[PDB]
């Protein structure tokens, strides 16, 4: 049983990938790295972070000729190189990964901990990366440069990393699936477990945009002019007694309450009132037909507005509402903020109009708008890396079953275990192509066919 | 060839009886813990909670010693399933202690670090986090002892053991050992007391609890005498007489219809803001400017607090105290201050204050450190000492690591007296299970009483030398 380099298909396909991967690295991570780094400075911590990953990006992938000419041919390099483009390697998948890492403990510090998320994310981002992710990074990186040498073999020179005995291949492996993705994975896992966690408590979209809007009580409420409200805008009956009140959300609720409920309770009865609210819509011609048309955000938009003003005044907004019911947003959105509602209250109607325009919830929450695209840009980053690296997981972990025993097979069986490893650990380096793929086209817009090249 | 062959001479009769006293000390120790805290306590602090979970590893673990005594002097009597079920055990408790200790650390790091909210977190730990994140993983990764942990006939007798298709399997999982063991828990407790100790000197309280402290917290709207509407702290929001007008304000800046109440959450954003303005115009006043910026964290919160209570105009007036202040000469400055009208009119909070200027810490807004710090020597105590029971089986494992690695080469003579110190040494490593037990001892005591003072009431004048 010996090892058998194919030339056919690793001798030709590896290089090319090394080669199409430096040169698209190089460009894409260098741009990243002066368009932010030089030009650009107020920063986003989440970019703050892909910063660094590019910077280790450009850092490995500037080492991927010795890699490609090592496959071709030779290692030409000698012994120095050997070890420094191994640590080079190994920083790499190590700060990659954590840096990834990082970018989750930041998404659960801004969403978990938004009160004062502050203070700490920047601490993380300008302090800690440094003692968390690139210190230890290189001194993990001492083995390599230890074992990391160059033999004379069979013709050519491999440099590779060589040990006392087979045991020491065990070790390292299983570090390198320890700090590369178990350890990082559980992080990153544990983070998002956080987060969909604190996502739970909260309710439906319509039942949090009116709480809100309208605010949330959790005791009966005499106002000034002697009626009785409770949960969100919820009027109990004609009685002026508290005890006659009381009676009343017992029936609604079930429960002997004394004045007091809870906000689950709150929501359903919450749910009832925009089930009425919707009802009486759908009799109304006037409002019907644009309730039809719109999509559900839209929609919760315009119940916010019954919930508010009265199924009758909404109803009067006859030329706004003809402009929803077209889908003509920016014009309703420019319309709606003359009338009388908006001089009057425009803390809310500022909110309402922001939804109508966009069919989003950023107007609610902070910076609503900027969180949303945040959150969507880590998951596809992370996932994406993670969708990289998995077919090699898949070669590594079926190699791990040979030497364990879980499997046996023949040389054969093992020397198309190992050529596919070479191919998918290469195909693996894409992850490197990422990062600055994501930030490709940002502000491009794509309504530009043949035909409006030739037209209007 | 080198063969195991198993020691009698000392060995059939030292870990039986180590295995025997831990058995018994460990049961008589533990199972008090256990009882005394399990079930009358009802005044418990954290680490306290946390010292049971651990007392129930070390129970669990302890009951299982007498096998292993009779397994080191006679035999494996007790079959199979028996021999998986005290390698769970065994595995469940190196991880499941190691681990509590870690989360000891952790809720330290909470209490000291950041005091302005570490309830709700540590709460949190206690009660929650410690199952699904010390427990459970302790129980699912014992799942390999189970597969692998089988009973085999050698030498006159049967053997309980792991035993593998090769091996490269007692390096994956020894590896493993040391790893969760060791250097992931390791890691943890040194970060928590790394950052401990940096921060130990400047702890006890934020800008919020100093202001909290000396302005008050309010969660309702509040009208004063003059017609002012207030929030949170301090905040003022409008002059004029509607408390709707008050209503509408609030909303604005807090995002949401309020009808005047806010979380203690919102009420330190409010101030966040309001600090932020603060420092602003403090950076353009040609008279707190450069004062300000020689100042540490600390002592900048001791400014801030002054143009709070009285205004940028008020705090630009005390020249000779804040040059005082500027040049790093704290107790004349302090002196100086204690001399003013704002002093003798709001002498609490001035005194408070000065002493931020004088010495840096928060100790004017914070104790009660006289607890606080019986509480870090306890875990630091705890912790080191577990440690300490477990460093010469590190050093024995770190030699057999070296025989298979090929780090050293010394024949079969050298690697059985090696195999030999590793039984002794774990074996003394057992202790651990004492400690929790042991530093709960003689709580209340006074060690006063020699023999004389059992023959007489005492020595002359006790009291003077007390
Ligand atoms: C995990 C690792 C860094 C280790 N390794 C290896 C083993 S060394 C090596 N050459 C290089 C790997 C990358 C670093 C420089 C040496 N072998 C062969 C020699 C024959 C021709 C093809 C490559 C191949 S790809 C790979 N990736
Ligand atoms: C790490 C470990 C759980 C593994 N182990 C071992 C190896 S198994 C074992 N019997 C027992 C270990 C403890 C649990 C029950 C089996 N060996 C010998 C057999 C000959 C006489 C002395 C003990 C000894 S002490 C120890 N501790
Ligand atoms: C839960 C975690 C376990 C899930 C299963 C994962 C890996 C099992 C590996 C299966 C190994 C497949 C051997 C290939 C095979 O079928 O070979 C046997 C025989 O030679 C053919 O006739
Ligand atoms: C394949 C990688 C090349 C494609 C990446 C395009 C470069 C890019 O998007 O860089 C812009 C810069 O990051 C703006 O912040
Ligand atoms: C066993 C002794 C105490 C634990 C009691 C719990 C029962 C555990 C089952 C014991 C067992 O499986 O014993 C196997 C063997 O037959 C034994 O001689
Ligand atoms: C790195 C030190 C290498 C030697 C580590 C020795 C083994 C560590 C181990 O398994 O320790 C048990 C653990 O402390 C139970 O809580
Ligand atoms: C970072 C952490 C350092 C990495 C650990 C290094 C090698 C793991 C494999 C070494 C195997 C050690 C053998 C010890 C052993 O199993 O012996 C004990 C006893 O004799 C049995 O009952
Ligand atoms: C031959 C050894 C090669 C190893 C090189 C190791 C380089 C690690 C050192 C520094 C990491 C780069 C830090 C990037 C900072 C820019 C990001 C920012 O300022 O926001
Ligand atoms: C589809 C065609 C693929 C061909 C492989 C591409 C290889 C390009 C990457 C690196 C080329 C390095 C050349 C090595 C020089 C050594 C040759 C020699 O000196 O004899
Ligand atoms: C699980 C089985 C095998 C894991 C493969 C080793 C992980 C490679 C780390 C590369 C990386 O994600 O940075
Ligand atoms: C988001 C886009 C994910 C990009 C596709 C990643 C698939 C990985 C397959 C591979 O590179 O081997
Ligand atoms: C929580 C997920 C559980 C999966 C655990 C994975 C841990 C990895 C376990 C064993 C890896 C040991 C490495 C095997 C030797 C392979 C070396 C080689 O391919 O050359
Ligand atoms: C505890 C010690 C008990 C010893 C087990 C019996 C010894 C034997 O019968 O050989």
């Amino acid at each position: 049983c010996f090892r058998e380099e194919n030339a056919n298909f690793n001798k030709i396909f590896l290089p090319t990938i090394y080669s199409i991967i430096f040169l698209t690295g190089i460009v894409g991570n260098g741009l990243v790295i002066l368009v932010m780094g030089y030009q650009k400075k107020l920063r986003s911590m989440t970019d703050k972070y892909r910063l660094h990953l590019s910077v280790a990006d450009l850092l490995f992938v500037i080492t991927l000729p010795f890699w490609a000419v090592d496959a071709v041919a030779n290692w030409y390099f000698g012994n120095f190189l050997c070890k420094a483009v191994h640590v080079i390697y190994t920083v790499n998948l190590y700060s990659s990964v954590w840096i990834l890492a990082f970018i989750s403990l930041d998404r659960y510090l801004a969403i978990v901990h938004a009160t004062n998320s502050q203070r700490p994310r920047k601490l993380l981002a300008e302090k800690v990366v440094y003692v968390g992710v690139w210190i230890p990074a290189l001194l993990l990186t001492i083995p390599d440069f230890i074992f990391a040498n160059v033999s004379e073999a069979d013709d050519r020179y491999i440099c590779d990393r060589f040990y006392p005995n087979d045991l020491w291949v065990v070790v390292f492996q299983f570090q390198h699936i320890m700090v590369g993705l178990i350890l990082p994975g559980i992080v990153i896992l544990s983070c998002y477990c956080i987060i969909i966690s604190k996502l739970s408590h909260s309710g439906s979209n319509i039942f949090e945009m009116l709480r809100i809007d309208e605010g949330l009580r959790l005791k009966i409420y005499k106002d000034t002019e002697g009626y009785y409200t409770i949960g969100i805008g919820h009027l109990l009956t004609k009685s002026p007694s508290l005890n006659a009140a009381k009676s009343e959300l017992d029936k609604a609720i079930g429960r002997n309450t004394n004045g007091v409920i809870t906000k689950d309770e709150a929501e359903k009865l919450f749910n009832q009132d925009v089930d009425a609210a919707v009802r009486g819509i759908l009799r109304n011609a006037k409002l019907k037909p644009v309730y039809d048309s719109l999509d559900a955000v839209r929609r919760a938009a315009l119940i916010n507005m019954v919930f508010q003003m009265g199924e009758t005044g909404v109803a009067g907004f006859t030329n706004s509402l003809r402009m929803l019911q077209q889908k003509r947003w920016d014009e309703a959105a420019v319309n709606l903020a003359k009338s009388r509602w908006y001089n009057q209250t425009p803390n809310r109607a500022k909110r309402v109009i922001t939804t109508f325009r966009t069919g989003t919830w950023d107007a609610y929450g902070s910076k609503g708008h900027q969180k949303r695209k945040a959150l969507k840009t880590t998951v596809i980053l992370i996932l994406a890396f993670f969708a990289c690296w998995l077919p090699y997981y898949i070669g590594i972990s079926i190699d791990s079953f040979i030497l364990l025993e879980i499997i046996k097979q023949g040389c054969e069986f093992e020397n198309t275990v190992h050529k596919w490893i070479s191919i998918t650990e290469a195909l693996a380096f894409f992850h490197c192509c990422l990062n600055p793929i994501l930030y490709a086209f940002l502000g491009a817009k794509f309504k530009t066919s043949a035909q409006h090249a030739l037209t209007s």
